[PDB]
């Protein structure tokens, strides 16, 4: 009697290249709520994505609670680091991948969606990129840092800015952030922490700008590490999954649907009084003041 | 395809005395999602509440989206400032109101629910009280301040503590707070600001205690002022409704269902990864750094 | 050329019973900056304190950088849980300790200082007490919780409220809090976490009330665990000292003067633009997002 | 008896081009505490600065409490948007201003200080720049936004990274931020809000990196609007000065020394337990929950 009803709504999801990330999960959730799904796929990944999708490689991942399979109405190539055609270096233009497709700058993708569907109700940003992520900040170059900011923070400003004209009032956008913006997380380097802090601050500022301008709500979800525990935690994400499992207020893993479900709620009319917010979907880790697994205890 | 499904779940809502507050709205929301509703009504208010309910006075307020009317399975008298019978002063015991009913201490109400239904899945705290609320802190007495804390913060600890034994794991609780705990709001006096700060801190602590103990999630909603604008804003709440309307990132009022809908989501399985959180359902006011209506602008 | 100059200023320090806590350290700091020191000693502790002080037991602890020894102008008995004489139970009045001294309620101590010195410039609150501190919140009684709040949070409101009339404008107060108010710290039980959250919220509210009323600044210091490492960390504080040492942005212990020095700065005219603030003097622990000593790393 | 003693310490202050900003005030404060002052002046401003300094134009501004005048040991040209010579476009290299001086990239200035003095104890960052600051975020270009980030956030990472090798352990750095990073402040556009959020997040991360690496403390001061009230507030800063005056917990203006004094304390040994912190020196504005001057009240 209380459904998250997105029927008749259209969502553009930026950042889906496979079925293993949060982007896929949000899409599944919105599709379960009834939304029409449009996807923005990073150019270099476009081919394998469309092909696997075609060969039925993601079919098990497309199954909705309903039992039916999720439908992706259209996949759009996109490279969110470029706003307009004149911004692309021939160096890039000339790469085979970018060579093989077109209309992938933000301005172009937005015009194609306008031409193809005329309007959208929901904008989901689920992308990030940072070439020097494995370096400490003291060792990150200016180019590396600006690259992280450009792909992970400004890309949101650009997408929203370019899609705003076709977003129906009462619509919403959501992005994904991570706690490294507010607390020290060694290993999340290369200015990615910096980028998440900018994205969260922009979320607030854009809630005011877009809110007053078109009645669009803007929020971000600070998500925990995604996945189940590794047989042998090695690598940044594996160790974080284990750490969160041992140390959160509630001991359990985090599954992608958990984030997808929160996002679906946040972009629905049920969330009408929520905007400019940072919602933690991380098993309550962020609230803990000490690690329960420290050997001192 | 994405419903907030609470069918087969039972909720005990503490703090409903009429249909004009947030308590009523949360109940409506949970009832729309399919939950069985039990209500805790403050002793002195019990009579007029049950009577108006009986005369059909709240019928228009009971209408669910469904078109059907909300059913309150049972109303329990309750006074959350008293944990057990031996805690009550004969002075109180002897008052006609308290005289007219029984089993109203927290320990007693919990045993009655156990006897009557055996278990519950959701605990909603929607109550507060503060005798010196109109006084600045510099003028609030020790008794007044402790009274606000006892009824508005400790009452949550007591309810959760007494109901925990009958809460099915995977269950959840939710309370309502207000921004005066974190920022200065002149006029919210008598230690009520103090009480909301304690309630929010306890929410975090209890998410860990109850989370690890019984897999129960615990969150609080920081709500905005409830109601539409007054013809002539006079009084603390009227002026705050107008201030929020003029100054929030999105200009609109806040209706009770807006909070009820967020609560319904938060206590559902869809919110499984969210606990120890303070969720703002206030049109994004809290994020603003300046009042847009200040005459300097 | 830039001295923290408190010469000609008078400070009343509530909460000194020995030379091992933060209260003693703040007094030392203020005394080094030139302030006249008045002390509020908890009644039951009064005797051993004055006696040890007299026998020269604290002499090594009184040595100022200057080489000279700190002078305590006057020790006042005090019990900050009682505002006025009529508030004391004969049960308490009759105890030998309370029996042996007088003028120890907040209202009385304030009148004595007025009679003795006429005015003060600085108010330091360095006290706390919580009978059920070793119990989890789920096991804390209403009386235990209210007792923690009454002695650890409301006592500040009372002292400030009673001393405000004799505080010279441009004066300041400072209290000590702890991170358990904002983050989950297992082991800081009995409502002490709740009390620290109320104290921090009251700090903000009182900065506005006292600021506008008498140009008095009000801030609180969120301090880390005090002391060097135990040979064998056992007990809440020992383990926390070790945890902070291993996990803070800068690896070192925290000494009492470190907090005393920050307090001296905060109550001086140099801090004229700082009020309603929570200053962390904890080696930057609070900023960390993960424990570096978790075995997963 | 409690002096902020910086005698024998050397400070490099990046961002002084005149005597009207916070940079000048921090320098004055450090000079009053006894530090040897080195200044980093933005290339295009270098000439008028050195000349006015020479003609005694800033003499009244150089007067220390002491009565003596502040001495600037050496002015270094600097452009913090360029890390190394190969990073500069001939387009810039060729401009007369950049043409007239040398050794102004971050790497070069750091080597000159090393050659000239060998080491420093304190690093002060007091600079920012944002070409599109007057535009809302929805209208800011990718280049404009990245430019703000590059000059206002990454410049700090670069300076610290390049000076770290010559900073004596136990040293400290301080930067200046503004609340627009955490709350919505209409008018602080062009990604400057984004840049301040990144700078604050980097402050935390660098407190860990530099703290563990060389025992260097890193903090930032969130300052209020600088200056007294305008006869007619027009322009972003004038209106903000008036707004803060009317709305802060304590009604008064903010003078540059107020910030300079806090900075001097923060970079001194007295602040040894403080790192990764955001200290508000803004008359407590940030704590307010509503504007007292809103017409609704
Ligand atoms: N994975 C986690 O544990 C976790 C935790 C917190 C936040 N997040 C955030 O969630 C979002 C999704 O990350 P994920 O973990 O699902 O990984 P993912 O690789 O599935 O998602 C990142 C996506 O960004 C896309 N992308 C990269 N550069 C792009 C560009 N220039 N243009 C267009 N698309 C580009 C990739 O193709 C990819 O689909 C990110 O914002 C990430 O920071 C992830
Ligand atoms: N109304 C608002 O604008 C607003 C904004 C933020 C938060 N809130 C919070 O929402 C909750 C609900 O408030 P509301 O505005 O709906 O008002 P309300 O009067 O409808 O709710 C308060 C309830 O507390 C009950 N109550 C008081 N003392 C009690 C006691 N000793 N034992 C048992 N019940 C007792 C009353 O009977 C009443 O039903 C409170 O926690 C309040 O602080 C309200
Ligand atoms: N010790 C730490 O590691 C630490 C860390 C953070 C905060 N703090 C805070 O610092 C303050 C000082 O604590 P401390 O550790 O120095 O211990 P302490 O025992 O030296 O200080 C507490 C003081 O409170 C006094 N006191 C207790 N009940 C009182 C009453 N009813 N009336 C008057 N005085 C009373 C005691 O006599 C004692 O002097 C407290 O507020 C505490 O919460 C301490
Ligand atoms: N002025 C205020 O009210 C206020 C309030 C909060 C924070 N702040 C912050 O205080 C710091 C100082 O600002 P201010 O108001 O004193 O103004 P200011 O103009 O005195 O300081 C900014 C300085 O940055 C320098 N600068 C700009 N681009 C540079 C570059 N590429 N390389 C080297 N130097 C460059 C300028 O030459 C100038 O000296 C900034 O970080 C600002 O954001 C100012
Ligand atoms: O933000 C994240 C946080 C976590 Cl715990 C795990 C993955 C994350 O996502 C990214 C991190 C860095 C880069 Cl370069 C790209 C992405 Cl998608
Ligand atoms: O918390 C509240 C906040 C707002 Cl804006 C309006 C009403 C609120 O609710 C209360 C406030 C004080 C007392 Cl004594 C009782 C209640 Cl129910
Ligand atoms: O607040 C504190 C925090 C820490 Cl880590 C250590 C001691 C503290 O101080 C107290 C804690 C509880 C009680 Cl009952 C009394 C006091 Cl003085
Ligand atoms: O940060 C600031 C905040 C305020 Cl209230 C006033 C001035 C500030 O400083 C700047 C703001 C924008 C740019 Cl482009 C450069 C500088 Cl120095």
């Amino acid at each position: 009697g209380l459904p998250i009803d997105l029927r008749g709504k259209r969502a553009f999801i930026a950042g889906i290249a496979d079925d293993n990330g949060y982007g896929w999960a949000v899409a599944k959730s919105l599709a379960a709520a009834g939304a029409e799904i449009l996807v923005g796929t990073w150019v270099p990944a476009l081919n394998i994505f469309e092909t696997s999708l075609r060969r039925g490689k993601f079919d098990q991942s497309r199954v909705l609670p309903d039992g039916s399979l999720m439908e992706i109405k259209k996949v759009y190539p996109l490279d969110a680091v470029f706003d307009n055609p004149e911004d692309v270096p021939e160096d890039v233009k000339a790469n085979k991948r970018y060579a093989g497709s077109s209309n992938w700058t933000v301005q172009e993708a937005a015009e194609c969606v306008r031409q193809d569907f005329g309007s959208i109700d929901i904008l989901v940003h689920s992308l990030a990129n940072g070439p020097e992520v494995s370096k400490p900040l003291l060792e990150t170059s200016r180019k590396g840092y600006l690259a992280a900011i450009s792909a992970s923070s400004y890309s949101f400003v650009s997408l929203l800015s370019h899609f705003l004209p076709i977003m129906n009032p009462g619509g919403a956008s959501i992005s994904l952030t991570y706690i490294a913006s507010e607390r020290i997380i060694p290993g999340y380097g290369g200015g990615m922490s910096s980028a998440k802090a900018a994205l969260e601050s922009d979320t607030r500022v854009l809630a005011f700008e877009a809110g007053r301008k078109q009645n669009i709500r803007v929020n971000t979800i600070s998500a925990g590490p995604l996945g189940s525990r590794a047989a042998k935690a090695i690598g940044f994400i594996d160790t974080m999954i284990e750490y969160s499992y041992n140390n959160a207020p509630i001991q359990k893993t985090l599954t992608a649907d958990e984030v997808g479900n929160a996002a679906a709620f946040l972009v629905s009319p049920l969330a009408s009084a929520i905007t400019g917010a940072t919602i933690y979907v991380d098993n309550g880790l962020n609230s803990m003041g000490v690690a329960l697994d420290s050997p001192v205890f």
